[PDB]
RNA sequence: UGAACACUUUAAACGUUGGGUAAUAUUCGGAGGAUCGGUCAAAUGAGAAUAUUCCGGAUGGAAAGCCGAAGGCGAAAGCACCAACAUCAGAGUCACUA
């Protein structure tokens, strides 16, 4: 039971956290970079 | 997926308020003196007091005649005078939400 838990559960869960967090860092690099410069240029040109 | 924002685009979507109309029968005076109505066809009547009509006037509300279409909007029934109030809705782009 301890072999199953510490040698499966925490590392398979760890795979799930780091995979969705690499995905979240992908989505967050998107929403910072392309979104932020696009919308500040749009708001800049719309107020001009 | 579902929903709110910023743009692009949509009309017979929805209720209220003001105004209009080809057209409608009734009526006030005038033209005109026996036809009109109507149907496969025939039959009460309008009419010898003036009928269809025609002139021009009033009335008052129906319905929106063409547009307009195997076109649109709608959840469906449905929705076809504008103008404005007005509350939406639906589609596309670009972003939020996880």
């Amino acid at each position: 039971a301890r072999m199953a838990e510490l040698l499966r559960e925490k590392r398979v869960a760890t795979l799930v956290e780091q995979v969705r967090k690499a995905e979240l860092e992908h989505k967050l690099a998107q929403v910072q970079l392309q979104r932020a410069v696009r919308r500040q240029e749009e708001l800049h040109r719309r107020e001009e």
